[PDB]
DNA sequence: CCTGTGACAAATTGCCCTCAG
DNA sequence: CTGAGGGCAATTTGTCACAGG
């Protein structure tokens, strides 16, 4: 029962940091966005229903939909084919009533939000919410960007281009951290909390890995 | 140069309780 | 009963020294 999510490529590949709660909200807006046209461009929150469809109590998604907001402050994300640095919101959010919060997205991001009829990304809901840790989410996001629709599919992806567009810390430079911290981690999140069965060899060239090939099945099968 | 691992610091997790309405 | 607050211990994340190929 999820609403399926549905982004332009664009998005799945651009270059920003957010939290995972943040990331989270994403998914909400362009949902509310997709029901939009012609847009004004400002979304509705309510935390009863946030604390249902991420299974939370009243009290903690608050927490977790107030930090968050503040902390879309400075938040920025780089589009590429172009170095176009955009921003999310031009108001703070607030919350006119007990409980609901209204944001106001920076409408010159609509269309980059719909896209094109020709390429984009799609999944469900139900796929991402067990995931904790952020950088597990950009990835089975962007794997999701080629899954044929059996549930299937293979890609291979370069280091210096996971580092930007996912956007990490500069200590993952040196591999044998970026294999500790971030690759055995996110592959191990999504393997475990989704219903994908990933796997994963280094593509090598000289002294120095350089590439990584996913490769994974639906667990359905 | 490459790597893996330990140890320490700094940020998250979900869980707890107060209080106003 | 809800949500706007304060606080937390445990684990997960970011860093870097050191040992060997
Ligand atoms: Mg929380």
């Amino acid at each position: 029962n999820s609403p399926r999510i549905v982004q332009s490529n664009d998005l799945t590949e651009a270059a920003y940091s957010l939290s995972r709660d943040q990331k989270r909200m994403l998914y909400l807006f362009v949902d509310q966005i997709r029901k939009s046209d012609e847009h004004d461009g400002i979304c509705e929150i309510h935390v009863a229903k946030y604390a249902e469809i991420f299974g939370l109590t009243s009290a903690e998604a608050s927490k977790d939909i107030r930090q968050a907001l503040k902390s879309f402050a400075g938040k920025e994300v780089v589009f590429y084919k172009g170095y176009e640095s955009f921003p999310w919101f031009i108001k703070p959010a607030h919350s006119p009533s007990r409980g609901l919060y209204s944001v106001h997205i920076n409408p010159y991001l609509i269309p980059f939000f719909i896209g094109l009829q020709n390429r984009f990304t799609q999944f469900r809901l139900s796929e991402t919410k067990e995931i904790t840790n952020p950088y597990a989410m950009r990835l089975y996001e962007s794997l999701c960007q080629y899954r044929k629709p059996d549930g299937s599919g293979i890609v291979s992806l370069k280091i210096d281009w996971i580092i930007e567009r996912y956007q990490l810390p500069q200590s993952y430079q040196r591999m044998p951290d970026f294999r500790r911290r971030f690759l055995q981690v996110c592959v191990n999140e999504i393997n475990s909390r989704t219903p994908m069965r990933l796997s994963y060899i280094e593509k090598k060239k000289g002294r120095q890995t350089t590439h990584i090939v996913f490769s994974f099945r639906d667990i359905t099968s």
